[PDB]
């Protein structure tokens, strides 16, 4: 492999890693104005059934490289950051 073609290669993994932030920051915000709705609870809400359907649909979508569990994995830990927000 060429030089040149690792750096296009690694640039194109920069520039995904800034695109999947900024989702991540959009999706962030979205998930504080929906926990500003919410009634006060004494630990942070997530209701079971839905959290368990978005992953089970996140798993339809995955036709990419990584297995099911690593998918799973790594969104439950974005949903999680997300629950610490609210």
């Amino acid at each position: 492999m060429s030089n040149t073609e690792l750096e296009l290669l690694r640039q194109k993994a920069d520039e995904l890693n800034l695109q999947i932030l900024k989702l991540i920051n959009e999706r962030g915000n979205v998930v504080k104005e929906i926990g500003k709705a919410k009634e006060a609870q004494g630990v942070n809400r997530f209701d079971p059934v839905r959290e368990r359907t978005m992953l089970n649909n996140i798993i339809e979508n995955n036709d990419g490289p990584f297995e099911n569990s690593t998918i799973q994995h790594i969104f439950k830990e974005i949903f999680k950051a997300g629950l610490e927000l609210q």
